[PDB]
């Protein structure tokens, strides 16, 4: 029950993005330099990685959502989460 | 009873630092290029994440620590660990 | 038995790595640019972390493997995975 987080970080400011999975949801809470707020993402899961790259200016995040043994990527990519390509056989 | 971990590493060097949650007590060892220590880093909790970012030659680092549903963040900037503004509802 | 993971990335096609510790086995799964493939990191562990580094183009990855309260650290430096010099007393 007890609650698990996974944190990704960009540029010099800095944005933050941390993400809790608690009792099967994940989601998130950001900050870019003043004040905490909540994020978008909100997908299933009981675990949960991440990590983050620029491109220029613009952010890019890979979430890693599991579920029992499945594990299912959301991408961001500046327009919106999407589910990405990732597949394991777990 | 199992440990979890939490790493982030900044530079070429690199320096890396790794924190370890066990019975409830996170810790940290660190690496700087010759020989692993212990860090400065004591605070409870059953689960660990981090971020951290190089403003210049400056690291400021980020570990989230959690335990139950409670998650506090610990801010190094240079000069001792703080506790950080992170909020959430969980 | 629900999987666990951690995930690192480098540059900016970008490289991902992703790794699943499931069942007391930890292994990798692998982006760089053009479909999911396995990598060559395969380790036991119950629990995991990874950090990574660019010096220049070339990658060096840290994954910490925990079993019980035991981390071994394995190195990626460009010519297969090694066991680190971490060392914890846990
Ligand atoms: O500014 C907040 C936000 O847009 O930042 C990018 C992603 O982290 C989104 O989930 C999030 O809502
Ligand atoms: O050189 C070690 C150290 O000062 O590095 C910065 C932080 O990781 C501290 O907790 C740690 O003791
Ligand atoms: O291209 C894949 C690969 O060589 O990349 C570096 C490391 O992640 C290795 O485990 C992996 O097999």
């Amino acid at each position: 029950s007890s609650v698990q987080t996974a944190a990704t970080s960009w540029g010099t400011v800095p944005s933050i993005r941390v993400y809790t999975a608690n009792n099967g949801k994940i989601t998130e809470r950001c900050w870019n330099g003043k004040g905490w707020y909540t994020g978008a993402f909100n997908e299933p899961g009981d675990n949960v990685s991440v990590t983050s790259w620029l491109v220029g200016s613009a952010i890019h995040i890979r979430v890693y959502a599991s579920t029992g043994t499945t594990t299912t990527e959301w991408c961001w990519d500046g327009n919106g989460w999407t589910k990405g390509a990732y597949t394991a056989t777990n």
